């Protein structure tokens, strides 16, 4: 093995990220303005923007979600905060007229007893939010709530990675399988643990686990320009979800902070010391300031279109089948 | 797959950029100096030096594509201005001699009205200038040019970045192909869309369908040096079309600007948010001032015959046979 | 051959570094807190913990060993210092309870001498320590020691960055075998010889030679996060040996450094010229001060702990089994 | 074909670069202090060190090639200068000794003058000096000095990059071929021209046709550390030529500079706009003070040997059989 042992399997794959690949044009009658961008969240739930946001305390409360559902995308409601405050987030959003609103859930001794809180506040996406869902617990959790709530909500397991690990998530009864250990903008598991997959070759990996079953595929972590969002679909994915790009809008919880003559708003890891209160997995930092939320997903969706134009892709289901060109460093 | 999914296809090619790769010396009997740097433009039209100037705002307008004439190259006035001022600029070109001149048209309600008008004004050549030429309003505007002003006007198409797209382009009669989907310097495609084409491989590409036919390729974008045009060029392109390369000097349009001590000249993507007045696909940016076009093109040229001596290319016919070695990102 | 020549073996193997690889996600029971760190340092000795500092001068003395053997990994006592000295660190470490530890010998003329003195002081594990082991005095050290000392001493050589170098030391006796060459933060050898090997792979070729002869491999250098010990384990390795992660805490040798501001701790290669008072093949540098020894083993070893969760390795040698991807600059 | 287009041929091969490659350990008997350095420049002659200074105006006038043979290496005088000037340079390094010393000429109307002054002079070796020597005018002028002057002196011939050009200079009588075709470090002729080959690739290429008949390989430019001088002879070569290296020595030509408080010598390219005075392949730049010629020998010398230490390499002969591994960007 020319890397060392004897061994072929020990390292398994080449792992691509999206800064490794570009969409290629290819023949076109698709113009950007009537590409049609809707695509399936869930395999029921399927958004006018394939775009969901990170359930983060620095991203997404009920602010964050209604403003999100009118875009034509979703909110995943973040679960560091009491059973009560979640639940009733998932009514402030309801009380705005009839969006759609996620929640996350753990996997801990309070997470069923969340998700039946989450439930009779009427939320329609049950996210079981973890960062190693390839395990009995989280496989458990996935069952049983789409055994009991699962005609009337739609439920997302993860995170995943490996092809192996989406499987399990499909067999379990997911809805939808998220993709993403370790890419995120405030990630430091790559570092700390050593642990990740490069979220081209995740996602293909996971699409070839899922696709087979019709169970969509939401691309989480690691995507920084909109050019990222029309990667991670044409790698298979049907939905992205942000963190980073979306924690600088206005809809986002926090303050603006001033620094050097500049706005920010703070972004930190779930898995941050901040957060949890220890080795955290995450950082604290801050993103620029940018505005409404309106605007940044027009902008991110205006990208996705112009990719949409360029690969002939009318659908979203079209732009799954687009293909890629490797490309070197110095590209 | 080793990066992900069963499917080869998904993935098409390893795309390389100019940096990518260096010309190999070769046995030579050419000196630099007595090169012969003449080059097709069209399959009718020969250049004394293989070289044009971008249909650009801050590039090209009557100034340039006469001073590019005079130094045996041609420009290519753009079209971001009215018909009757485009077609002033040509008449103004010609009032200066024999010069050869080229000019933009799009694929718009108002771009056969221009075609036309320019023909009247006396255009040598008329480029049908878009991102994406793989497209039927494209491949049919080039037909209808060709079939209707084709016996006194060449026609060329562009941009395409593939072989199958470059081929569309040859069968609907375009004179001249021009490659280049993604690299400009003042380009953000690659990251508002995700989409590209490294550019010595989508010049491999496009010449593989291009000259079987007898159809010369134009390299489009992204040539930063004047080794690159050698590259382009022993790639399979015949002529090179530069931007930034031309945007600082004397003849282009614009003022001096003055920052930190230093001269600069705007330049600008046609696809920024001040040359389109919203997704814009370039950047507003500044370039060195680098003094009179003259001296410019004396200096590309002399890149040019140095690259030809160490090939030992006597013609740039014999350029387009000489062989790449691939570099590493230490190189 | 590629890359020049025509003897394929004259590049021998494609070297990956730490920074090159990420462990995969596995199937996974075991959470972090409950894993078992355990780990053979030599054929005898099994630490609690899979760590042992370097025996350099601005690394380990007894205040160091004795933190380390408290911690549950071991220290291994510096040799740039008199024999009698060296003896009575030992003693020290001795005094201080049951507690293991190691020190450095040469091969040089009062190497034997050295090593009968740490003997004689009760020492656990007598690391033979040389750049190069893949030679004849360094082998006739290791087996003599064996043959002399071996029933109440264990022998650790090396370093050695290659199969056949690794299968010497094991057919000498060795009840461990040291890897890294080249690969340490203060190291110039790189630059100054050319000389070195990647350690994921220098680790992979040791394995392939030690482990069919249940020969322990310590990782030695070139280990910047905790991180990049799981990456070594899981290549492999058995224990890992740190230098710079180390000289930052408290139980280091040396004085606190203020500089613009900021603390430091003094950091130099024992190929320095520092050290070594000459063509040196370390530096002389700084490390960030870190706090005390036991809560960078905490957060050092809640690394581990993180990626044994996401393998799912629930021991050391489990994690000795899991599978790498390999990433691109990019990633 | 992966990058592009259906000729295989067409990206020749994958160059490397000194940075691409490390030198394996292997086992060894040999102590650094021990080994023997002694190289053949030419096929005739052989040097206790294998090293010689570049033929440049800010690099080896006598004052260098006088400390260079006292060293151990050779000086080759550059040809800047009138004949009269550079015959009289060789005469004072003769009056200095029985001191081995070179001189560059070119193959211009008063190269053949030139050369016949020099061997007046007394020159031990003329160095035909090009950036090309694939031509028939150097060839011959190769061919011309051998058959007039090779039963005195010996003859090389540079500077080449592949196997073809390696071998017509063999064809033609030369004594060493010179290797390097834009890697030296003020060197631009990649970005002018475009036109290269990596070092490691250029002199493995250049060996597979000189080896074979016994002409030695000098590798010239791009040699950066003493660790690149390992690395260039373990590719094949014999002798290494260096300019940045030297040129910060007190003994080469110049005077020194002070800026921002530290020391500097100019250090400029043979195709740089001052040393012709035009299309420049070449800087002006400046390069450290080093000090004194004998001691930067010592270090440089140094480092080879640690090389030849760790690869149990006895002589420069053995040294030339040693395996690399190649290196990722990471590394
Ligand atoms: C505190 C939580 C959440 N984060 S996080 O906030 O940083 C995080 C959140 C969401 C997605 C993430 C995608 N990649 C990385 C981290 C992500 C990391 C640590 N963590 C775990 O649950 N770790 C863990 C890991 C493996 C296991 C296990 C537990 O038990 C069985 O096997
Ligand atoms: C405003 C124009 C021109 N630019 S530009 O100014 O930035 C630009 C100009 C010239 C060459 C370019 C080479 N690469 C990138 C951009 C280039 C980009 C956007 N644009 C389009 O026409 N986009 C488009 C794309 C695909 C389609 C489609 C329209 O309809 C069918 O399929
Ligand atoms: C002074 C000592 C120790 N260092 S060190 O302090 O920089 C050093 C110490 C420990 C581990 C190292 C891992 N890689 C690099 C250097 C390391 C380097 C120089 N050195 C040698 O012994 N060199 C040497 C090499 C090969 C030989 C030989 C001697 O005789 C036979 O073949
Ligand atoms: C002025 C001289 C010397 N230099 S230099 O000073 O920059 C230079 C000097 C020495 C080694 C060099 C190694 N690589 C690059 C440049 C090097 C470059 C330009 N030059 C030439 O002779 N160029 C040339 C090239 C090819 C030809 C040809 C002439 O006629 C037939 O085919
Ligand atoms: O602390 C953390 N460490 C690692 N991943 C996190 C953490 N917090 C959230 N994530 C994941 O990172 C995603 C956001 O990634 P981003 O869009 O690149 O910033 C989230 O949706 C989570 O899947
Ligand atoms: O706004 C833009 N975005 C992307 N490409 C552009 C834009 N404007 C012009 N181009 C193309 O970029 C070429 C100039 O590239 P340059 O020489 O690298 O600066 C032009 O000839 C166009 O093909
Ligand atoms: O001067 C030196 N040059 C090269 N390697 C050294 C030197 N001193 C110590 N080492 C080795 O570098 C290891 C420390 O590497 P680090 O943890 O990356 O800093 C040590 O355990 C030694 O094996
Ligand atoms: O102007 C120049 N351009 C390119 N190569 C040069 C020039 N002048 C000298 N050289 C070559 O560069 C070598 C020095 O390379 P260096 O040791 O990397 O600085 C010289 O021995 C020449 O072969």
């Amino acid at each position: 093995v020319p890397t060392g042992g004897d061994d072929p399997t020990k390292i398994a794959m080449l792992g691509l990220t999206f800064d490794d690949v570009l969409l290629l044009p290819a023949a076109s009658d698709v113009l950007p303005a009537n590409a049609d961008t809707s695509s399936q969240l869930t395999k029921k739930i399927r958004l006018k923007v394939p775009l969901v946001s990170s359930a983060m305390d620095t991203v997404t409360e009920a602010r964050m979600a209604i403003a999100m559902a009118r875009a034509g995308g979703m909110g995943v409601l973040h679960r560091n905060l009491p059973v009560a405050e979640q639940a009733a987030q998932v009514e402030t959003v309801k009380r705005s007229g009839g969006l759609l609103v996620g929640a996350a859930v753990g996997v801990g001794d309070d997470a069923w007893e969340r998700a039946m809180a989450l439930r009779d506040a009427g939320v329609d996406v049950l996210v079981v939010d973890t960062a190693h869902a390839h395990n009995r617990k989280v496989l458990d959790m996935v069952h049983r709530l789409k055994t009991t709530v699962g005609d009337e909500i739609e439920v997302v397991g993860g995170n995943v990675a490996t092809r192996a690990a989406a499987a399990a998530l499909v067999e379990a009864g997911a809805d939808a399988v998220k993709v993403g250990v370790g890419p995120g903008s405030i990630c430091t598991t790559r570092v700390v643990a050593g642990v990740g997959a490069p979220q081209i070759t995740a996602i293909l990996e996971a699409v070839a686990a899922c696709a087979p079953h019709g169970v969509p595929v939401i691309a989480d972590g690691g995507l920084q320009y909109s050019g990222d969002i029309a990667k991670a679909l044409a790698a298979g994915a049907s939905t992205a979800m942000l963190g980073s790009l979306l924690a600088g809008t206005a809809e986002s919880p926090g303050e603006l902070i001033l620094v050097n003559g500049k706005q920010f708003k703070s972004y930190r890891g779930m898995g941050s010391l901040g957060a949890m209160q220890l080795v955290p997995e995450g950082i604290e930092g801050r993103v620029p300031f940018r505005g409404p939320l309106s605007t940044v997903i027009h902008q991110l969706v205006g990208g996705l279109r112009a990719a949409m134009g360029y690969t002939g892709s009318a659908t979203i289901e079209e732009l799954q089948q687009a293909q890629f060109v490797q490309i070197t460093a110095a590209g």
